[PDB]
């Protein structure tokens, strides 16, 4: 029996307290949705890596566990037990029954104990470093689907092994994985949720993005998706053992004054041979194998037991002061066994004659005491000179696993990877192959000599593509530059969680020049780009589904060429387009020793021995700083006198109101100024803080906002007076004294400008007007109620905030150092080491500190061709009537207001669109008594039967005469002449 | 023609992995 | 001139390559990789 265990077994990662946070954190956890044993009343389940253990009942029948991994009396095992009044535990030899609920026979060599004191209790148990790790909860109450972190109970120092368990006596069994969530902490303090970012796609990208929502968009995670590896080592078919035979078989041995001493050298020596016959000094008898030596010097020799002592460091006995001298001081493994019954001659063995003063003879027999008895004795003496060891260990190897993600160590070098076979052909002496960067690529395996080719385990993190959490959870995955059948293999989405491998397969696969999408169904609709995939694919959220499709470029549109086709336009349009430009970013101030040595003065005292750092980057950020208000000042303060505007506000019917300054408020801002005010939201705008919430986290870490120099309300004076000098002088006030003209004079000048006779604006005043005033309340209107039209403005502004947000997060890196707290550091270590782990911090966060004053560099080169393309507009567009295409709004320029903007300025472009286009003939010249008419300022049009000549940008017909034609030449010439009369007044 | 436009491979296996522009040579043709 | 290459950057690959000794070792720094992820991908975007 399964279910489903949810979102349960949520616990607090650590003993800090955190509040309105999010916070990653790996550790086993128990992953979401997981598959749960369900058991109803009790079997021995194992223990795997950490079990969640839940209990719904009313009665207290599952008071207690047992762990341990054969759960008899060969294996310490570990009890837990609840009892009517306390909790019991216990380490010991337990020997427990069959069917434990009286629960065990034997207790003998315990090593702990602890005594201490329809709802739901929930349990983690863990086993990590040598203690028992238990978190728990208990709530009122298929299991919940409420979220409740556990918080610790205990932890114990029991330090055994444990395999299985089995519970003492509906109850539920999870297992937990390693596993990388992010925890929500609350404000009142609590964790109110959490995201596993292994559980699926979406997952992946909240825990990318350290955040609960996600917008809409594509998004370049990282990998969560934690694989485990296995260890292959493959060293050379060993061969070549030495020759330690002969030195531990030999028939008989020397006599202890006339020692041998072999050279064993350029062999594997295999010392393990030994055990089936071993003081070691300088050396311990495991590592002997791993080591290597020039040559061991094998001495052999035979002594009496009471003698062996003697052979060793230090020893001064008669054998080790005048046979056999070793040094105090040596590495070696004196090996020495009796070989009574290979050295016991009967009547006396006088073959080992051994020195005393000159020499006497040992003369064992085969019923002498243990004591004076034949010992064999072997002194494997080692070396360690410069010279090149060459007697070495086996060095054991391990089998050769293909396909899979492994820790492998071919001959010494030492990786992971996938180890896939290969076609590359080696020299016959080369072992390795190396790419492009200098790393290994493939490997020729040392015993079967054949190559293999490494390749990277987990290609990394894929792409997703999610229409905004708010709307779906829908989300479609990209793999980048994979095709769909390798796919499954590539993220090996068979190791993979369900709700991943939904993700590998499904029908809903689609191919790409960007690689493969799974998720999202093609359509064969073009539409405008939503969520921009690359090689012309989009994709969208249709409405209920995620929808791919080609981008489309725009609408088709044939234009009808004819050699003698020209369409007129009879009327036209007077559009108001906005234009937005950021002309200044926020300005800011690093007090560099707050940042980095934060309240702590050796770090400070330390910090003066860097250099000019500090310094050169105040100098840095106060540049930037002034930078901000020259860009100002360039884009708003280019009149310099301050215009005002008649107190009467009549001009020809166009109406100002929502661009002039309004006096029903202290700004004095226009009211469109005013909206454009309200719809950018500043972070600090630099104003005096009282002592007494990002802020204040930025503030008490050194990082300020200066003000800018000019306020808005000044900057809005500028915008002001600009609007002025436009409305009642019109061109006149930018290049010398500001001339004034009426405002329908004025119009007639612009439309000249654009080559329309002036009759057009004083014969069409009032349509004219009327269509200004339209498109300025349809500007109003469209940014009342629009979503994002200051986007870039609120751009400028976000990166800022971010970007010091970022620096106050990068305080918590540690850099290699024990803590990221300098006096921690301080109060814990001497100065000897203190001075390396502060070199650390102060380099990292000093690194830090340049890089965001680079990016600041950076970002203030883009803010200043920004602003010094808006003063070129202001002089261009606003000072004057521009000739260059699209400069100034989209058709032809008329004019150009400017309003101001909390951190950019807003233009108003007024443009004359041309509109209801009519076709005519039309030919090149007119061909009259012999001669060639070409128009003068026009274009010949016929109305199918007359001619006449047209202004070219609206349709006003004109006869044919002399006063509007021009003469050069005969009718010879001239490809596409038409006859007609030229009416000569 | 005139613009030369396993390396790219060995890279890809390091983290560096080139992005495909999302308006096509021929959309832009 | 108009555009240039799109790059984009996996730090744990690059600096660390299916090694999880070094992976859990760069956590310590974290917001790194995440501003130098998010300027090359602005670049990008800038391409486009
Ligand atoms: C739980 O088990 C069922 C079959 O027993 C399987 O289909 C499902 O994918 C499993 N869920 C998880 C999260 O492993
Ligand atoms: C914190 O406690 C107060 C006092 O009872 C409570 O009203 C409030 O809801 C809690 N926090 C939040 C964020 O609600
Ligand atoms: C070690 O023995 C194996 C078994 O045949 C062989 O394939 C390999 O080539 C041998 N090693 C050497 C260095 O010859
Ligand atoms: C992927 O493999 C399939 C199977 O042959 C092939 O048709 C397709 O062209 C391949 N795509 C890429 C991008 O290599
Ligand atoms: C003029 O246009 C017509 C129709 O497009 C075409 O047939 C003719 O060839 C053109 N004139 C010349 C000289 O080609
Ligand atoms: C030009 O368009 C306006 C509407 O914007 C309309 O009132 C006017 O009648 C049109 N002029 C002509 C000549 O059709
Ligand atoms: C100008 O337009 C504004 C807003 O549409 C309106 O409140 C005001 O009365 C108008 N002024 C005149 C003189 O029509
Ligand atoms: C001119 O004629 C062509 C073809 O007859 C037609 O498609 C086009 O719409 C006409 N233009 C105008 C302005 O009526
Ligand atoms: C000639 O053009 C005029 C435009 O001024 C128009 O009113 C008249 O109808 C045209 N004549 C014919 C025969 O189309
Ligand atoms: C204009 O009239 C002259 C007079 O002879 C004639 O030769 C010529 O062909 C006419 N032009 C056209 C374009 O038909």
């Amino acid at each position: 029996a399964y279910t489903n265990s949810f979102t349960r077994g949520v616990y607090y990662p650590d003993k800090v307290f955190r509040s309105s946070v999010l916070h990653s954190t790996q550790d086993l956890f128990l992953p979401f949705f997981s598959n749960v044993t369900w058991f109803h009343v009790n079997p021995v389940l194992p223990f795997n890596d950490g079990v969640y253990f839940a209990s719904i009942e009313k009665s207290n029948i599952i008071r207690g566990w047992i762990f341990g991994t054969t759960l008899d009396s060969k294996t310490q095992s570990l009890l837990i037990v609840n009892n009517a009044t306390n909790v019991v535990i216990k380490v010991c030899e337990f020997q427990f029954c069959n069917d434990p609920f009286r629960v065990y026979s034997s207790a003998n060599n315990c090593t702990f104990e602890y005594v201490s004191q329809k709802n739901l209790r929930e349990f983690v148990f863990k086993n990590i470093d040598g203690y028992f790790k238990i978190y728990s909860k208990h709530t009122p109450i298929d299991l919940p689907q409420g979220f409740s972190a556990l918080e610790p109970l205990v932890d114990l120092p029991i330090g055994i092994n444990i395999t299985r368990f089995q519970t003492l006596l509906a109850y539920y069994v999870g297992y937990l994985q390693p596993r990388t969530f992010l925890l929500k902490y609350n404000e009142n303090g609590t964790i109110t949720d959490a995201v596993d970012c292994a559980l699926d796609p979406l997952s992946e990208t909240k825990c990318t993005l350290k955040s609960f929502t996600v917008e809409k968009g594509i998004y370049q995670t990282s990998n969560f998706r934690v694989q485990p590896t296995e260890s292959i080592v493959r060293f050379p078919n060993i061969t070549n053992l030495c020759p330690f035979d002969e030195v531990f078989n030999a028939t008989r041995f020397a006599s202890v004054y006339a020692w041998n001493r072999k050279r064993i050298s350029n062999c594997v020596a295999d010392y393990s041979v030994l055990y089936n016959l071993f003081k070691c000094y300088g050396v311990s008898p495991t590592k002997l194998n791993d080591l290597c030596f020039t040559n061991v010097y094998a001495d052999s020799f035979v002594i009496r037991g009471d003698e062996v002592r003697q052979i060793a460091p230090g020893q001064t006995g008669n054998i080790a002061d005048y046979n056999y001298k070793l040094p105090d001081d040596f590495t070696g493994c004196v090996i020495a066994w009796n070989s009574n019954k290979l050295d016991s001659k009967v009547s006396g063995n006088y073959n080992y004659l051994y020195r005393l003063f000159p020499l006497r003879s040992y003369s064992f027999r085969p019923t002498y005491g243990v004591g004076h008895q034949p010992y064999r004795v072997v002194v494997l003496s080692f070396e360690l000179l410069h010279a090149p060891a060459t007697v070495c260990g086996p060095k054991k190897s391990t089998n050769l696993v293909k396909n899979k993600c492994v820790n492998f160590n071919f001959n010494g070098l030492k990786g992971t990877g996938v180890l896939t076979e290969s076609n590359k052909k080696f020299l016959p002496f080369q072992q390795f192959g190396r790419d492009i960067a200098d790393t290994t690529d493939a490997v020729r395996d040392p015993q079967t000599l054949e190559i293999l080719d490494i390749t990277p385990c987990s290609f990394g993190g894929v792409s997703v593509i999610t229409p905004g959490t708010n709307t779906s959870n829908q989300v479609a995955v990209l793999y980048q530059g994979v095709n769909c059948t390798e796919v499954p293999v590539a993220i090996h989405a068979d190791q993979l969680t369900p709700t991943w491998r939904v993700y590998s397969t499904g029908s809903n696969v689609f191919q790409t020049r960007a690689g493969c999408l799974i998720g999202a169904e093609y359509v064969n609709n073009s539409y405008e780009c939503d969520i921009p995939i690359g090689a012309g694919i989009c994709a969208s959220y249709q409405t209920q589904s995620i929808i791919a499709y080609t981008m489309s470029l725009g609408a088709e549109n044939s234009v009808a060429y004819s050699n003698n086709s020209i369409a007129i336009p009879t009327n036209f349009t007077i559009s108001v387009t906005t234009e937005i430009l950021p002309v200044s970013m926020t300005k800011t101030s690093v007090d560099c020793t707050m940042y980095i040595c934060g309240d702590s003065t050796e770090c400070s005292n330390l910090l003066l021995q860097y250099g000019s750092f500090c310094t050169q980057l105040k100098r840095a950020l106060t540049g930037i700083a002034v930078e901000q208000d020259k860009n100002t000042q360039e884009v708003f303060a280019q009149v310099k006198q301050i215009y005002k505007t008649p107190p009467i506000k009549y001009f020809g019917g166009f109406n100002f109101s929502q661009i002039l300054p309004d006096p029903s408020k202290p700004s004095k801002r226009s009211p469109i100024e005013d909206l454009l005010f309200n719809k950018v939201t500043l972070a600090d705008a630099g104003f005096i803080k009282q002592y007494g919430d990002l802020i204040c986290a930025q503030k008490f870490k050194g990082l300020t906002v200066l003000p800018p120099l000019l306020t808005d309300e000044m900057i809005a004076q500028y915008t002001s007076a600009l609007l002025a000098g436009t409305i009642t002088s019109g061109w006149t006030f930018g290049a010398g004294p500001a001339l004034q003209i009426p405002f329908p004079m004025q119009m007639a000048y612009r439309f000249n400008g654009i080559g329309v006779t002036q009759n057009v604006l004083y014969e069409n005043q009032k349509l004219i007007a009327n269509q200004f005033n339209s498109a300025i309340g349809k500007i109003q209107d469209s940014l009342s109620s629009t979503p994002s039209a200051l986007g870039k403005l609120q751009d400028v502004v976000n990166h800022n905030a971010q970007a010091l947000n970022t620096l106050v997060k990068q305080l918590s890196s540690k850099f290699g150092a024990i803590s990221s707290v300098l006096n921690d550091i301080f109060s814990r270590l001497d100065p000897p080491e203190a001075e390396v782990q502060i070199d650390r911090l102060i380099t990292g966060r000093l690194q830090s500190l340049q890089t965001y004053v680079t990016q600041q560099l950076i970002r203030a080169a883009e803010i200043r061709a920004s602003a010094n393309l808006a003063a070129t507009k202001m002089s261009e567009c606003v000072l004057g009537q521009s000739k260059r295409v699209d400069f100034c709004g989209k058709g032809y320029h008329l004019m150009s207001f400017p309003q101001s903007a909390p951190h950019g300025v807003v233009f108003l472009h007024v443009t004359y669109v041309p509109a209801q286009e009519k076709n005519f003939t039309t030919a090149p010249a007119i061909c009259h008594d012999g001669k060639a008419h070409f128009p003068r300022e026009g274009v010949f049009v016929s109305n199918g039967t007359h001619w006449f000549v047209t202004q070219r940008n609206f349709y006003e017909p004109q006869i044919i005469t002399t006063d509007n034609t021009f003469v050069s030449g005969n009718c010879d010439v001239v490809i596409g002449i038409v006859n007609n009369t030229v009416y000569d007044p």
